[PDB]
């Protein structure tokens, strides 16, 4: 457990680990696949921009050190990890490879800043978190198998199905190579799809949101053809739709993830979505609005009419619920779009100009759409004063811009 003064280095050093994140990133990569190359075939071994890498880690650490002196924020943040790691199949011996390369990734880049009591109070940050993580962890595992239909790590899937949902996005069913039963998940959960890639020579892993409802015996994907051309193309998603046909089997995770409706609780529900199309989102809307009713408020952060698929799902939605709330922003209103009628705000969603629509006593916040648009959300809510753990925000379905 930590002292005030190695969370106050942890606290002061942050924003060091931060500024050089992308170097940090690269010796933690090259010194752990040196020692342990088995594990590329867990991390994503595809390229991703600098700049990308370098965020998406600051923001991890940003997120620790705002909330290393409040136990529940903390808790909020860590479960979202526990789940995607679950998700992989995360082990608890693993633990001691990755501090291992990450510390002396942090000292090599750092190199001279980085001081024997920076490094020691890292070190603790991490044995810490690495605690709490493998327990939770553990907990998933064991609550998914003692499920009925629930397992733990690979489960084989045969595709049963598969049909285009457009040019580029296919939808797969699929069904247990044992022919049993599987578990429910609730919309916004999604599975990891495991599978060799030839071009790799490795396993990669990916997420792949679970669409409908569960129905106890088959499960379906929607996933978008990444990339051809000008893009070189994503290793998975061509893989599922060239070389994954109906009757090949795959192998899945489980169903995790934190990104759900609680169907216990009976408080506010505030949707917040950046671009996502009627599905997944419907699922999830309709999860929102089953009896008894709670209040609902869903804020839509639109292109413009071109696409107007969802808007006109939700208008109909808050014609028949008088406790759903619909607000409505388009950032690049069409020439034929009016203010008033076809939207309510010009840009992005702005919870500051509809606060006292959404700032709703002990309200759920489900934020989606694009990664720096739920990034951009989550910051501009812990703003107004709401607690972490009432944030949720997640990768939903195959089409961030889907509107
Ligand atoms: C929780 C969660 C839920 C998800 N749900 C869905 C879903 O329902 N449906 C769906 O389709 N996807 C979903 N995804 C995205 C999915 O997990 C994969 O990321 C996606 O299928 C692309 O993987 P890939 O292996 O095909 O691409 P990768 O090989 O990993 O490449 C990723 C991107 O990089 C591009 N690229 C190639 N070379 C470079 C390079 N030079 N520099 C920069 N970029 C490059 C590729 O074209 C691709 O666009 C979800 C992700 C998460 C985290
Ligand atoms: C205390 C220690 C650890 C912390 C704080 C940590 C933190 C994180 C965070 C913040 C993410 C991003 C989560 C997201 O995108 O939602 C992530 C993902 C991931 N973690 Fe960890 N993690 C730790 C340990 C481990 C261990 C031991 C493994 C074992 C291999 C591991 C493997 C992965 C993988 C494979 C991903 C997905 C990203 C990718 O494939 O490149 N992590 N973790
Ligand atoms: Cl106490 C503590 C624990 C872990 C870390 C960084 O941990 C690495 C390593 N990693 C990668 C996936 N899971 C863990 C990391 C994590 C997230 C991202 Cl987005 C990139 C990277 Cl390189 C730090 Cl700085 C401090």
């Amino acid at each position: 457990m930590l002292t005030q003064k190695t969370k106050d280095i942890v606290k002061a050093t942050a924003p060091v680990l931060a500024e050089h994140g992308y170097d940090i990133i690269k010796c933690f990569y090259q010194r752990m696949f040196e020692a342990h190359p088995e594990l590329k075939n867990v991390f994503n071994m595809a390229h991703q921009e600098q700049g990308q890498q370098q965020q998406a880690l600051a923001r991890a650490v940003y997120a620790y050190a705002e909330n290393i002196e409040d136990p529940n924020s903390l808790m909020a943040v860590l479960k979202n990890i526990a789940n995607k790691h679950a998700s992989l199949g995360v082990k608890p011996e693993q633990y001691p490879i990755v501090g291992e390369h990450l510390l002396a990734a942090i000292k090599e880049v750092l190199g001279n800043a980085a001081t024997d009591d920076i490094i020691s109070a890292w070190a603790q940050a991490y044995g810490n978190l690495a605690d709490v993580l493998m327990g939770m962890e553990s907990e998933l595992y064991e609550r998914s198998a003692e499920q009925p239909g629930g397992w733990k790590g690979w489960r084989t899937f045969v595709i049963r199905e598969k049909r285009p949902e457009s040019d580029v996005i296919t939808s797969f069913i699929l069904e247990p190579a044992d022919g049993g039963p599987v578990v429910n998940f609730e919309p916004g959960q999604y599975t990891s799809v495991a599978i060799d890639v030839p071009a790799l020579g490795l396993q990669q892993i990916r997420q792949y949101s679970l669409s409908d409802m569960p129905n106890g015996r088959s499960y379906r994907i929607s996933v978008k053809r990444e990339g051809g051309g000008p893009q070189p193309p994503g290793y998975v998603s061509n893989l599922l739709h060239d070389h994954v046909n109906v009757g090949d089997q795959v192998k899945l995770a489980a169903p995790y993830g934190s990104f759900h409706i609680d169907v216990d609780a009976k408080t506010p529900i505030v949707l917040i979505s950046g671009g996502v199309g009627l599905t997944p989102m419907v699922s999830m809307l309709k999860v929102a609005l089953q009896a008894p009713p709670r209040q609902v408020v869903f804020v839509h952060g639109a292109r413009n009419s071109a696409v107007h698929a969802m808007r006109d799902r939700l208008r109909e939605a808050a014609k028949t619920y008088e406790n759903l709330d619909l607000f409505v922003f388009y950032d690049q209103p069409l020439p034929e779009d009016v203010q008033g009628r076809d939207y309510d705000y010009p840009g992005l969603v702005d919870v500051k100009q509809i606060e006292k629509s959404i700032l709703l006593p002990d309200a759920d916040y489900y934020i989606c759409g694009p990664i720096p648009f739920m990034r951009m959300q989550h910051d501009a809510l812990k703003n107004l004063g709401i607690h972490e753990a009432r944030i949720h925000y997640e990768v939903f379905g195959p089409d961030l811009f889907a509107e």
